[PDB]
């Protein structure tokens, strides 16, 4: 009985062709998933900003996010327990929005993944009475809601996916403790039920579908659950017709790191599924304000290869959000969504294409793979999900490695 | 008291700009070499073409191949002891000096590569009396004396290198029995006694020397021998100045093997030698009439790394040969030299960088490194292989990859 | 609502202790099931010996299979389908039944296994109407209906394990097609939705139940189906109080492929389990006249590591039949039952224990567990299988290693 | 110009048969070591018990022992440095030797074994000048030298193998840092030469020669460096002819930890290399009244899988030394030794063959590799390790498994 729907956040003043596809929106989904639960809800969140006053800015698109804080303190009203999980070197300082849910009654262990592996905790993701989940890259922040295009996906009365997301932030919960140390192998409780060997069966809506979940960094991955980067190297391989991605930074890196390496495990993979099989890739990066300008030379590299003759296509762009009169709003108006499309898979995760988000920083990847059904009507996910990719690669808020008009809003060259 | 010198084959009509540096012809070294020849010469060539005639045209310029085929004859008249390995296929199939030399006495053999290991016998390099060794790119053909640019390097009384070359050669000449095998594990006779860990110590000249020597493919490699491929990614890495190639192909995929695969080994090398240790990144590749024109994507992909703000400087430019009136001698005026240079060492290779070339055809390379003497003497290996690359980037007939002017000679997009 | 029973054939003058736990006659439940047909019959089988001069031999002790082939004959008189798959290389050439039946009209494909994995169909599996389902360690035999001792276990009325088990077959059936090859992916028709970590729950007969299968090799395994390997590793690892099994032939090598080599998953499973979780261990073994008696010394390796001080014990006896007058029946007079018996689990399959019938034979089997409900009358699967196994282990014909002696039936070295 | 010879430590009357083979004893090769010492030396040891005192007996036998500290002494009269590096849960917590040569001026760094990864400094070994090395079995105790039978390896002017000991010693010394903890990844200044695919190639005495190191526990082995287990397994392998091992205890467990886990590696290859090849494999075991009892069955399993008649042939002995008068002295009368020697290697290692030793405990181990050469007439060392093996085996202290005598000083059963 299980249900999936893609859910995303189209920020304001972003106008799409007539006729585009859309999916639920972002806010709506939340408040209904909150709505619902009454037994216990836990949130993996790398950090919480949900009041404008939070950031230190004042504008009527902050009131989403208010509402949303506002319903969880009437979950607070209801005896419903409330476990949070943050990363200790958190991004936003002065929020306060932690204090108040724990002075309510809400319990909150801060995780230091900066001491442990020298990281960041950038899993996302909300498990409400072990019976939905939800899983995407957008942050517990009014800014992901109204000022940031971004994606990710529900999962309705599922339990068996429940208990596996359950189960990795039952990890993230242990190592929350104060004074913790890496365990050398986790106990028998926290083994993952469901890997790519042997994924999970399921009648989503009435149409097949074999799901399963992925962990990273490769400490924090039990036995029997697969790093997210070994997932994202299985649906590479599996692809036969086409690869679509979209992820906000690609650098084939080690960004925060002494000696900075290369780290060509994405882009070989990208090259070798691009140039042996002949697949048709596609690559959309966000960029914005705050975007580093060295990516682009390994964009352009990227792109260099293709060749209609000898049949590689390895076309990329950049996807452009207006900023408008929202220049105040800090680290916003980007695209955030993360997630890669194939003819036989489709990827949703929550972590940069980087070597640390896949050898250090924490991270959690969903594989999910729809099988046509009895009925016509209902398009798969990989369907929709390619859909959306489309819709965002022919709008005009996408443009060419090469075109550089001045009204951008972007770094480009630094 | 080993003496080891550089030697070069200009091609007719190619004059260089005043003051340019050069080496010793190639005629010169090989007629010094036939000449001081008294006990036995061997020799691993691709195949033969001295005879003009052979090809099937009739040129002057293969006057000077004919006059040393006679010297062969010479040899062959004064009781010398005179051992040829060659490939079973053969390039240029109208040969007929392997006969002429088979009926004055010689000792021919055709080694079976294709049957092997699906590869040709490439490695092109003489051993003469035990004690003098050639190394390098230019195998039996007046062609490469007077229509073709090369490089390689010489060396004279040097016994204990003679004999390590002596122990490939040796592999070649059993592995050239008519019904063989690939042995399991190579005889303690062919076991080499150099590697690049515990190289061939000398005093060149009076200026201390590390030398020794590679193979390929690791089937045909002995025991305490360096594959070629291990050789040149150690001199990629131990690099810190400089990286500055020259190759006639640069191919990142497998050649000629179905299917094809992506074969990112030397790319990734170069690109993480670029990037980390922010390393000078030169390559040089070779432009002819019979180039392949999809190895140009590939090319301008390590192009567009170039970051100069980033510490990320890579260059790729292409050295064509003019023919003018030079039209009947197929498969001529290309740049077959194939060598490397940085601040440490100095690698000649009879390879070009493909992944057939280091895992199925026979490929041997030489790595030289010369300290500075106490006395000043003149230029070390590495200063004279940095000066001729120099030149040859500098020359006009080297054009970058969109430097594709109407009145050029290569393929370019093709 | 389905309705699992065990079934279990008593050789001919092989009389059991007073007062013994029993089950089902496999010849009645054959009968039954054969019966109760009405839409269609499908049988995975090794070989088909139904009448006695098949093999050339004149019993009474046949009679009975003859009755069952009467029986399926007239199964054909009331225009019910009968799909038959057997293996390429069967064994006992001259049969004749299977040429009868498809005279009559049943529908008969010879899996080539032999050609396509080195291997043969030593599946015995058993559809009826895809509601009912059988399976066990007997060939379509009629010696191995009175004259050899084996185990199954067949579920009435229920539709999704016969579903499931007619996916299996529907796998055979397609691989069965003349010049059929082996798909690399397999269609979504021919997919498991019961796995070992998902298995189909059910009431039978009032108490809770789960049950799932596996197939053997992973070539023929499709997507979402359990290894018979990693159904029997799971058993054993789950099993904390002991670990009862009976197998005809125990190898901890490859039987026959080339050149031999060592394969201790099975071994070293066991041992692990008897030594690392303080797990009791008893194994049954069969004997036979025709036995390979290199198979005692591995036991007896097994047998050595007997230190009850150290909380260690394993225990290993052979099962002997005695012949009789029955000496003219040739592959007779051995225990085939294969079976294994944890505190929480039952495993039944239709495959010996080598390396062979787990990479490259095919072969399929089950495991059910059953938890105590509201009614504590009936006994659960697995406590019936313990009291079975209990009953063969005293019994006479069960000797330990030790216990040769005159008058035996085994191989005993020689 | 490397000199290797192998050395052993006869105990106080134990004669062996007359006529038999023998190296040269302990305790002058060490003090011949010692005296031609003279610029450094490093020893990495278990503990230190040089005098009598230290442990609290009175005995004569501990004289040579007394001397060794003396002469050490004298060493540090000669302004020369000293480095030792020693587990921190020593065994010997009465000793005052370490120091006393602290107050004479050595350099003492106590190593956290036991904090960083559970476990102990299992490794001796010594490096003298940068030039002489050795390796054995031997602890820095009195009880080595008269009252425990032990063997190694001394290797006399190789600058190369001394330099990569070296640099594990080097890694130990850093390791003894206060509050030091353990590097993710080794600088590339502990990077080792030689490994198992390119071992180091010298000349000994006219014998063609090739021999590396190896080290353990894998967390403990920097990059280039073979670990002891695969280097055991592939010289285990490698074998064609026969496996002669010696050791104190042979536990295909999990030795001190908890909960205890089979570990079947070693159990594994050993069979798989006695059944699969065919080879002869010889276990030999010292057996003290300190054994452990419960390693006595496991030994029996190997000795179980005996069957001359299908090319398996298993043995296993054990090596009793009477007490005699020596009852006082306490962890006495065993034989130490840890070796084995194919027909084509000779392993001598440090640690013994349990989970701990290779995955917790640090050892270190030298696989040495004679070919006959310019002198045939010298035996090489694999064939006197095989003669020092065959007159252990012959000897009157080799006692098989069934072998239990009343008298001998051996725990047995318990
Ligand atoms: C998830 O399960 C719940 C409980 O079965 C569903 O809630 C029911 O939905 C049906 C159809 O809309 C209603 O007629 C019932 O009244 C609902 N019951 C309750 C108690 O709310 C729900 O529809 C399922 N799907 C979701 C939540 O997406
Ligand atoms: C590039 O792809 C095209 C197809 O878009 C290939 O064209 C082939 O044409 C032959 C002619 O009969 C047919 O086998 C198919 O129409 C095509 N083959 C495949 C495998 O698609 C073309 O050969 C490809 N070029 C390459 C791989 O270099
Ligand atoms: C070495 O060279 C000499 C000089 O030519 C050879 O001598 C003559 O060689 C011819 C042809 O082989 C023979 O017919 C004569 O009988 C030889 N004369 C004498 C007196 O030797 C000699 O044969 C050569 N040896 C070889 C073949 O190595
Ligand atoms: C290599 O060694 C040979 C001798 O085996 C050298 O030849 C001699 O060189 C000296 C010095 O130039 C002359 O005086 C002798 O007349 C030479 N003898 C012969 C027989 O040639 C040679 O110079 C050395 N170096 C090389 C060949 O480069
Ligand atoms: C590129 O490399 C150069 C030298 O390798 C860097 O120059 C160093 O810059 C740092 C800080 O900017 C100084 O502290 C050093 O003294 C400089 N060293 C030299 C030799 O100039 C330069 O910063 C690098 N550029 C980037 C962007 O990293
Ligand atoms: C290691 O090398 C040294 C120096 O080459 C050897 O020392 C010499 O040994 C010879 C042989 O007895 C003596 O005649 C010399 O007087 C020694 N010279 C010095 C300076 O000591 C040393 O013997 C070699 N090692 C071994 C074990 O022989
Ligand atoms: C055990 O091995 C030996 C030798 O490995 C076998 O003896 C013969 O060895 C030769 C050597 O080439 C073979 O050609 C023969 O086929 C082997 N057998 C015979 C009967 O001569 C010996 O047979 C092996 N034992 C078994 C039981 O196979
Ligand atoms: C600025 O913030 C104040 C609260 O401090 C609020 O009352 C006011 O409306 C804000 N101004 C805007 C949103 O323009
Ligand atoms: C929540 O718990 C408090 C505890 O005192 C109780 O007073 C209140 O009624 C509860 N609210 C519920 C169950 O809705
Ligand atoms: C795992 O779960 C908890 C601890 O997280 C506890 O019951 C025990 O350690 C394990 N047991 C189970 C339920 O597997
Ligand atoms: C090639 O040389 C000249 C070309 O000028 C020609 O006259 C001659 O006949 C040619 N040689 C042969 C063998 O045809
Ligand atoms: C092998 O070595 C021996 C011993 O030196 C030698 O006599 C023989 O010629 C060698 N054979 C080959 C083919 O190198
Ligand atoms: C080609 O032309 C140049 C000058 O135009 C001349 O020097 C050269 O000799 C010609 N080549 C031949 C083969 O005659
Ligand atoms: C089988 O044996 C019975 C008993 O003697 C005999 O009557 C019958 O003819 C035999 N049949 C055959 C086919 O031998
Ligand atoms: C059953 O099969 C018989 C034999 O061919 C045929 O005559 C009869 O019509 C069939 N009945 C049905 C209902 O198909
Ligand atoms: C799979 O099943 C569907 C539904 O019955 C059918 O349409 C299709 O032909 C089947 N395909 C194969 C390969 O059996
Ligand atoms: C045949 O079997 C019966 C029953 O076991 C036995 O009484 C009789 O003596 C046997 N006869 C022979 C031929 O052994
Ligand atoms: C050791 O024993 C000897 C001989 O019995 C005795 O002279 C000496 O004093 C003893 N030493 C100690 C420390 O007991
Ligand atoms: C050691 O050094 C000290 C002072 O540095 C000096 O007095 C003494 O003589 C030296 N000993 C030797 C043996 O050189
Ligand atoms: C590595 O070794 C070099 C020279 O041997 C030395 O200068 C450097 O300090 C060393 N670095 C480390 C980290 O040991
Ligand atoms: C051990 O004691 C016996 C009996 O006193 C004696 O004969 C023998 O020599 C002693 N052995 C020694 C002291 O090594």
């Amino acid at each position: 009985s299980c249900q999936l729907v893609l859910v995303e956040s189209i920020p304001q003043d972003l106008p799409s062709a007539a006729g585009s596809p859309s999916a639920q929106p972002l806010g709506q989904a939340w408040l209904q998933l909150l709505d619902t639960a009454q037994e216990s809800v836990h949130v993996a969140s790398y950090y919480w900003s949900l009041t404008g006053p939070d950031i230190g800015v004042n504008d009527s698109s902050s009131q989403l996010g208010e509402a949303l804080l506002q319903k969880l303190q009437q979950l607070l009203g209801r005896n419903i327990s409330l476990a949070v999980a943050t990363s200790s070197p958190t991004l936003a300082r002065t929020s306060t929005d932690l204090q108040v849910l724990a002075a309510r009654g809400a319990h909150v262990r801060q995780v230091p993944m900066g001491r442990l592996t020298r990281g960041v905790l950038h899993s996302k993701f909300w498990v409400v009475d072990g019976r939905h989940i939800y899983m995407g890259s957008a942050n517990m922040d009014w800014r992901s809601l109204t000022q940031v295009k971004e994606l990710g996906a529900v999962i309705y009365n599922c339990s068996h996916l429940a208990q596996d997301l359950e189960k990795t932030f039952q990890t993230y919960w242990v190592l929350g403790v104060p004074k913790a140390v890496l365990p050398k192998t986790w106990p028998q409780n926290f083994s993952s039920h469901f890997n790519r060997f042997q994924p999970f069966h399921g009648l989503f809506d009435g149409v097949p579908t074999t799901a399963y979940f992925s962990a990273s960094p490769p400490a924090l991955c039990p036995q029997g659950r697969t790093r997210d980067l070994e997932a994202l190297l299985a649906v590479m391989g599996s692809a036969q017709e086409f690869i679509y991605a979209s992820v906000m930074e690609y650098f084939p890196t080690t960004r925060f790191s002494h000696p900075p390496r290369y780290w060509p495990v994405l882009d070989n993979a990208l090259r070798a599924a691009a140039f042996g099989k002949g697949v048709r890739v596609r690559l959309l990066v966000g960029c914005g304000l705050n975007t580093d300008p060295t990516m682009f030379p390994y964009l352009r590299s990227l792109q260099a290869l293709s060749n209609p003759a000898a049949n590689v296509s390895v076309d990329v762009k950049v996807f452009i959000v207006p900023v408008g009169n929202h220049s105040n709003i800090p680290f916003s108006r980007v695209n955030h969504s993360k997630f890669m499309v194939t003819e036989k898979a489709a990827y949703i995760g929550t972590s940069n294409w980087s070597e640390d988000y896949f050898s250090s920083t924490a991270g959690v990847g969903l594989v999910v793979t729809q099988s046509p059904g009895a009925q016509p009507a209902g398009a798969t996910v990989q369907e929709q999900l390619r859909q959306l990719f489309e819709r965002d690669w022919s709008s005009r808020y996408a443009v060419g490695l090469d075109g550089q008009a001045p009204g951008q809003d972007c770094v480009w060259q630094g």
